[PDB]
């Protein structure tokens, strides 16, 4: 599914993204516009050869698996593949977790280099939210 703006905006919002860990809502726009350009099914692989996958880019290393990343920990307990779905309750979820890990946001590089220290309320426009 590629979503909207403000269709991702919503859901993350009723999802309860919204300030999570003290980041608003903008922020976490501005990561998926530069991690996947708002697609559930993108994918891309990483050169230590883990994978990143759906809306926010979560990798197979530490946080789901996909079978093929050596050293996997599933700490979202979860297959990469559920990251892809059109509902990304899984993505979220996972998100709230790694967000949780010790260096917020900067887990996320698009994050850090493209949305950190940014207007990031620009992310949420003209949404009614
Ligand atoms: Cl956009
Ligand atoms: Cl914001
Ligand atoms: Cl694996
Ligand atoms: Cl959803
Ligand atoms: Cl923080
Ligand atoms: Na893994």
């Amino acid at each position: 599914k590629v979503f909207g703006r403000c269709e991702l905006a919503a859901a993350m919002k009723r999802h309860g993204l919204d300030n999570y860990r003290g980041y608003s809502l903008g922020n976490w726009v501005c990561a998926a516009k530069f991690e996947s350009n708002f697609n559930t099914q993108a994918t891309n692989r990483n050169t230590d050869g883990s994978t990143d996958y759906g809306i926010l880019q979560i990798n197979s290393r530490w946080w789901c698996n996909d079978g093929r990343t050596p050293g996997s920990r599933n700490l979202c307990n979860i297959p990469c593949s559920a990251l892809l779905s059109s509902d990304i309750t899984a993505s979220v979820n996972c998100a709230k977790k790694i967000v949780s890990d010790g260096n917020g946001m900067n887990a996320w590089v698009a994050w850090r280099n493209r949305c950190k220290g940014t207007d990031v309320q620009a992310w949420i426009r003209g949404c009614r939210l």
